[PDB]
């Protein structure tokens, strides 16, 4: 198991465009196309992206072209910050791809602001992490997938996702 294969299965996959679990369009392999409730500023946020005209269809290539770019925008993005940087550095192997699982869904940003179960991520103190990381509202809104995440943090196995 892997990156790829573990947000695959916490996103799915998705060929038209839709709204996520927050009522955003989407499409594709979580790919959020905008905040915005306009359908048409979706779907030209959709063709600019794509580089064609949609019509909010694309194929499973290009969904998958959209989830290799997002990944890659996210690891670099973990690398680029100076909060969390620091944090991927201290993880092994498995638990970096449930941080980088984290920031895909919701932004360097809103990664940063677990300051307290990240210092705690960085001290190896994985159960108290486990139980700071929820409560969140992440966790409230999206509970199946956030406790993936976090037994993925608390044991530093693939288990939740077997
Ligand atoms: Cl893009
Ligand atoms: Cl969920």
């Amino acid at each position: 198991m892997n990156i790829f294969e573990m947000l695959r299965i916490d996103e799915g996959l998705r060929l038209k465009i839709y709204k996520d679990t927050e009522g955003y369009y989407t499409i594709g392999i979580g790919h959020l196309l905008t905040k915005s409730p306009s359908l048409n500023a979706a779907k030209s946020e959709l063709d600019k992206a794509i580089g064609r005209n949609t019509n909010g269809v694309i194929t499973k290539d290009e969904a998958e072209k959209l989830f290799n770019q997002d990944v890659d925008a996210a690891v670099r993005g973990i690398l680029r910050n100076a909060k969390l940087k620091p944090v991927y550095d201290s993880l092994d192997a498995v638990r970096r791809a449930a941080l980088i699982n984290m920031v895909f869904q919701m932004g360097e940003t809103g990664v940063a602001g677990f300051t307290n179960s990240m210092r705690m991520m960085q001290q190896k103190r994985w159960d108290e992490a486990a139980v700071n990381l929820a409560k969140s509202r992440w966790y409230n809104q999206t509970p199946n997938r956030a406790k993936r995440v976090i037994t993925t943090f608390r044991t530093g196995t693939w288990d939740a996702y077997k």
